[PDB]
């Protein structure tokens, strides 16, 4: 049935290239680690990312990874501009460009983590991707 | 290979209820649409959940789904105490006790929505479940 195409995009997740399903660096919505968490209010409030990765002076070179609901345990009285994205950052999981699909949702599992920093050939970012960008080869688009 | 178990999992999708895969009412945390935001922020706070089922009366009668992240968009200076949980209710999407998963899925997808509320077979609450559930059964547990 429609059971059917759900079975080959399983059999070929082994042979997509994680580069083929990513978000790449020119559509990412990034932040500095050193904006205030103010600043990443006012960044989520445009985007609505929940998920959003830190990066020092350049967007080629990702940190960490910060979560918007992580600002809800901060009180506006004083904590906002008082703290910098950097203290509330979750370590940076990498993936090579030519890592399949398979391997990735293996290790998001595994891993507990919901994204990666795919990182190009010559060391810089070529983009990111999450679980349910491959949920979305599996089942279709959400 | 391991390929092998979710083949099986996504031919039994249509062969398993949304009971069996579903958080039962006893475990969920739902809030009052009485509430003001500043309690939906503290039962956050306490829990973590992303999406709270938003109830009238009893958890018996859900009234939508309310989503933690929606109070990022309120200020601190007043709004909180200011609004209640019903002005940032989203409608709920009701799903029978019965209904195979794979219908689920499909359903979730088409509606662009992540939670379901599952009613018994007498008109009440018997729990809650997500895009993530039906996720779990085919590739493992997150
Ligand atoms: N910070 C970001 N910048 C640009 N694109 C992103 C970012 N985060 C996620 N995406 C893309 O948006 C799509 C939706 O991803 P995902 O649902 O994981 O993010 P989200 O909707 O912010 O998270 P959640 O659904 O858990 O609240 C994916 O294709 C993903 O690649
Ligand atoms: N309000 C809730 N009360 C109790 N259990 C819940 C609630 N929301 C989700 N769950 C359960 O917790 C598990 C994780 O679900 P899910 O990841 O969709 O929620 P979440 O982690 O709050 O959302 P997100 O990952 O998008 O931030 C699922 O098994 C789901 O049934
Ligand atoms: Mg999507
Ligand atoms: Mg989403
Ligand atoms: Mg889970
Ligand atoms: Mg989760």
């Amino acid at each position: 049935p429609q059971e059917e195409e759900m079975i080959h995009s399983i059999l070929e997740l082994e042979e997509t290239p994680v580069r083929e399903i990513m978000t790449p660096r020119v559509e990412m919505v990034a932040i500095e680690d050193e904006a205030t968490l103010e600043d990443l209010l006012a960044l989520y409030r445009e985007h609505r990312y929940s998920r959003v990765p830190v990066y020092r002076e350049s967007v080629d070179h990702i940190v960490g990874v910060a979560y918007a609901k992580d600002l809800l345990d901060y009180y506006c009285e004083e904590d906002l501009k008082g703290r910098t994205v950097a203290s509330i950052t979750h370590p940076p999981y990498f993936v090579p460009e030519n890592m399949d699909a398979w391997s990735l949702l293996k290790e998001l599992r595994r891993r507990k983590v919901h994204m990666a920093i795919v990182v190009d050939e010559f060391g810089g970012t070529a983009g990111l991707v999450t679980l349910e960008d491959v949920i979305e080869e599996i089942v279709g688009e959400i």
